[PDB]
């Protein structure tokens, strides 16, 4: 005869090691990327000029931790997500529609969404590293975390808001 | 001659370009109003490209064995572009606006320098207007975007 | 696929998924050539973002609405993405970037193709330099795997 | 014989250490449309605020003078005011606030200017004007920005 | 009201908008031994002549005036004299017309300088003062490639 | 000094004192080594400004308030100032900037263990990235007076 | 293809000739305005190289064979090589420069000729970017030489 | 108080040395294809191996330590061991032989990690840190090219 | 080859046959290492251009008169030239390199030991740097290819 | 008309080319502690006093002059006195001279700037000013180095 | 044949090793006036001296030789001694053992040009001589720091 | 037993040093066709001139020698003779000039070359010749220019 293969529901979802964490992560990065880039091409109003912009800069800086994040997962030996099927299934962010008709502010608010979703991510990949004693998968979510904090800061205060972490 | 045409819509790209750098001169001068700071010197970046083309084509012409329009009184005469006094109260969005206008009339003009060159059989001249046009039309989105308007080419 | 809105947002998706590709390709990349290969999937998917940009941006200039979320790209493009697989060699690694190459030329032909009817001589050129670019790429990819570029 | 000069010298010095400290809490406390252009641009002014402190009190030192060294010394000295950090200043009035200390220091420039003159220190006589020609510009692009003419 | 600064502030503002369409026609109708070398001289005198021209009429603005901005305004106020290109000028004939135009330049930077100097307005005096240095180094130049003293 | 926040606006005092007596040692310094000396303290101030914008930006970040007033520094700084002299010497100036070093580097220290017993990883690592680079600069400091860094 | 191969394949052979008539107008300079143009052959030199490389790898891409010998290069050129000769004047030197272009001129007005009807886009624009700088120099070189550019 | 700290830098300033003689070796006697992109690769892992070995050291300096600093004690304390140079090695061995010398680093900065995690040196803790998740990258890179999964 | 010009024009005949064969090798590369390969023979090129350039006008500082028409180049190198072809393996086309390497090699020791004799230091020099460069050379391709330099 | 303009820019001419000669020496014949700094710092200072020499000089030029162009022109008009290298002079000798030659400077371009500003060649007035700017700033320094106020 | 220039370049890859080790150990243990100058000095002198070793050695690799690639190796072979890192050491004897270095392997450099000269080895004596150069002017500069004639 | 490469090497300061200033003559007196090549050409030629003198020098007190450091003892020690500026000399004339300059020097390099090889000075016959080929290039592009071979 031969092995049985076996029929179950996809296991996973699950955020329990540093490994699970990691990919969850390259899942939320393709999805935040794709998001950002969506807020560049449909962009309109006053402000635009400077926004549009940004919104390269923040993309790059996704790209940046898209990479080490899934390259880190690499060399703990996992196997990171690495198609948009895998994206799109196991990210916990909604994607809708482009549309021109939003107000630049509106635009905003959804970017501090997703990085709100984003830094909570990364606090949970700090905590979870932390506690399995992974110091190097560790100090790449502070780092993201850091900095992604830092422009929640500076959205909101041209959305003329507190940060409120 | 056989490139009589091309050579037409070159000098006539001459002269209007050379009102059109007036205008952004203007409009980088007397704007006033919250953008200011961003767009300023945005002014100076069109300006930089505006005058790339200036000179890439009047020389394209020189070239062709043309004589560009070379004084402020045969480029005034020869533009279709009309020139104003500056003033310091046309809001922001009225200066953009304005912008916006001298960008469509260009990517017309490139677009005639395009259709003229490409029947006279002028490659190099015609693929000179197609990378003006690329750019300017690029311009048109962004300022009617920053407008909160379609680029409506 | 009959006007320069539809070519350009195919390509969108298209360019989108080949992205996604060449970054699985860089991750689960294993053997020799490995030093050389792996930092070249940076180099194709850098240009791979130039022309996703230049052409999603063409459609917007031109009026038109890009694809814009994973659904979108995935469901629209004609490329087929596979699970990520560590056992590989570089030699198939490399084959699968040039058949995704060979897709990406000939949608950029049609794209051509379709802009010269249309007098849309903008989008004309934005095709004609990404497949410029992209047949060279084929040409080296070919050449090592000792085979001509058979274009 | 150069003290008038030195004792300007030193007063911009006061000046510049104060207006240096306003210009920051304008870069930390905005918040408003066009945060993203203005708090950059407070990085800009502060470096160039620097540029003048550093310029105006070593020509001090090399005329013999003493320049004042301490936040102390800084505060008492300058007659520009301080205020308590806040975070419901406009956008608007932060901008019109760097405008007053804008001002203020050209005016500061221009007695520093005359002063230099009447002694006959030709080379603080133009560090003065450099300084002045840079300041006035920027109440220029800022009064531009708030939709008003430059009103030196 | 600093009136005759701005006055020769503006004057400036149309004279080298006119210089640079000078300059630019005999870049483009140059023709002769010399070329490779002046052809793309023509370029660097254009951009400092832009630099001054934006220079100037942004101080202009700055002190409360309102810069001429049309090619009319230019024409109708430029002392200096346009012709249509012709490519049968010699090379010194050309680099002739040139320093025609800066000691043109050089003597409105003078009125410009001495003006501003009479009414106090030290920042435009240095502006004006910055620009005849240039041009006046430039005019030895190009006399001393044309054989010729500077005869300032 | 009841948490992060408390530590953060404290570093804000006392980086902007500490940035003022470095530019008085720039500005008084005389004596052999000078040349070498005075620049030396440029490099200081701006790591130090470094810090003081990043500290009170994370405060700003964590819902705080920065000192952001010269009395404000002067009140809650423990540096204490005084005049400027010229007839202090060289080895004496570069003590007073290991001292105020060591105030630095302990007060990042408190800001470490703060932020740390909080639960606050982002102001941890930057007291720590601060406290790291401050005591080299104190071992090179006390090597040039010929002693060992201390710590 | 054949036609626009065949045509890429005789600009190898005419610029690897143009290149060497361009080394002998280098070093056999003599008179005055050597100075000015004596690095001026280095720059064109190296354009005409750029094209060279270009045309023979876009020739690989086509599946085609590029000549790659001296022997290939002379028996196809349609270009004419005399010894080096120190007495040629300056100007001269220059009319020599301005007959090699205005050939290659000539040949990539054909290349784009031929490619254009073959349906080569690609081929077709790396001869039209030839061209115009060709062209530009022609009006520089004629205009240093008193004449009209003559295209 | 800190003096397993001290001791593990000390450590790694010995086994870095050696470490570093060890590419050096590989650099100079591989022969094989891929020697074109390996030999230069060799190098940036040198400079990054002297790059920790000088932080490492300066480190142990500022806590009050005494760095070995003789080839004898870089010797002697070192765990790695060193063989001649043989050009007979194939290239697959030459970086078998460098992932062996990095595994072995790595162990040693996770070791000056725990260490300096239990004595409260925070700075040396993320020293070590910084060394081993570069290392570790480098192991993956390494194994690739051999066909391998990291094993990490 | 009689003297330091005789030798120095004989180099230049040499250089510019082996830059067309380092051109051909470029271009009909195949096989695995054509992307490191490749673009090395751009380095080497411009490595044999520069020692031309500097060569050819060493001779023309000397009075002489240098070779510069692809005939007097075919005629006067002793390099000899094939047809290209796309099936010769990588390793090949490395060792086609360093024959030529080889050759150049002992030609510049030619160089070298006559401008001694004849006390003309500077062409002695230019011979010695371009020998030692070309000898490094060797060791890394004969390394790649499993072997000694054997000089 | 402009002729002590012109007498006192060929003056500083001839000065500026002994100076620099001066600090050849000093750069070369350099011994002591605090070598490895000022070693370089001659350098600086050459290439400085360089600058002030060629613009001086086209200056005079530029106003129809005729610069001096000679050693022997330079060593018989320059008010500046050399003397043989000597590798004896320590280190604070050797500053002390440079101040010394930096302060007959300083008061040359003060002369030059008088001189300029009465015969109302503003252009040259602020080549002398510019210069004497920065030349003041190094005595600061070099005294300061020396332990010693500016004294200017 | 070529065996003894192959020798003395394989001295020098021991002797620049243990060189490079002992300029490493005056880098970490330097204490006194003078630190801030000469450590950094220290890291030019150790790129310098890797520059060398690695070109020597590969000099050897491409003659057929097997260069020294083992601490054990390079210790054996150099005839440079080593002693223990001491802090109290003084900026001034720090600098002599540097100058004690140098002058080995400046004597070393000129036996390697000898023995090439000899071999005919044009190519290994044009690498002994610029190392040679370079060596020479650092001991007349470090020299001139310790009051000193270069003394070669 | 070193002592004429040391005179030699003093003969080459003192001889650059007047060609330094035939060169600055040169670049400012000129006039004709031509100029605004030839001028900024000086600059190139008068940095490369300076490069020698000062590396020629300081191998001098490397070897324990005195430069000469007055302009005096350039004067008196040089073999090249100068003459009064004057602007009237053609652009031609002007280059021979140079190019006679530069035959001097290329022959001084020559018997420099040659007493440094007797003396088995490696480190100057190196300095000597890598001076030589440079300057000789230079003669055939002058020479070029002048419509003439190099005629070494
Ligand atoms: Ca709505
Ligand atoms: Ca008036
Ligand atoms: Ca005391
Ligand atoms: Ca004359
Ligand atoms: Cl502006
Ligand atoms: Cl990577
Ligand atoms: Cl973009
Ligand atoms: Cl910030
Ligand atoms: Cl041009
Ligand atoms: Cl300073
Ligand atoms: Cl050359
Ligand atoms: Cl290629
Ligand atoms: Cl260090
Ligand atoms: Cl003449
Ligand atoms: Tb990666
Ligand atoms: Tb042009
Ligand atoms: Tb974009
Ligand atoms: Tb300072
Ligand atoms: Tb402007
Ligand atoms: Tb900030
Ligand atoms: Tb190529
Ligand atoms: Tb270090
Ligand atoms: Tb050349
Ligand atoms: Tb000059
Ligand atoms: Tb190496
Ligand atoms: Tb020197």
């Amino acid at each position: 005869q031969s092995p049985a293969e076996i029929a179950s529901f996809s296991p996973r979802p699950s955020l329990a090691d540093s490994k699970a964490v990691l990919n969850q992560a390259v899942a939320d990065l393709s999805v935040a990327h794709s998001i950002l880039h969506q807020v560049h091409w449909y962009m309109r109003g006053r402000g635009f000029m400077i926004w549009h912009p940004k919104m390269d800069e923040y993309m790059e800086e996704i790209d940046g931790y898209l990479d080490e994040m899934s390259e880190r997962l690499i060399t703990l030996g996992g196997a990171p997500f690495s198609t948009l099927k895998e994206f799109s299934e196991n990210s916990q962010l909604k994607e809708v529609l482009g549309d021109y008709n939003v107000t630049i502010e509106e635009q905003l608010a959804r970017v501090v969404e997703v990085f709100r979703y984003l830094a909570a991510l990364f606090q949970k990949g700090f905590d979870v590293s932390d506690e399995e004693g992974d110091s190097v998968t560790n100090d790449i979510f502070n780092v993201a975390k850091a900095s992604i904090e830092k422009h929640i800061w500076m959205l909101q205060a041209e959305l003329g808001q507190a940060p409120k972490l």
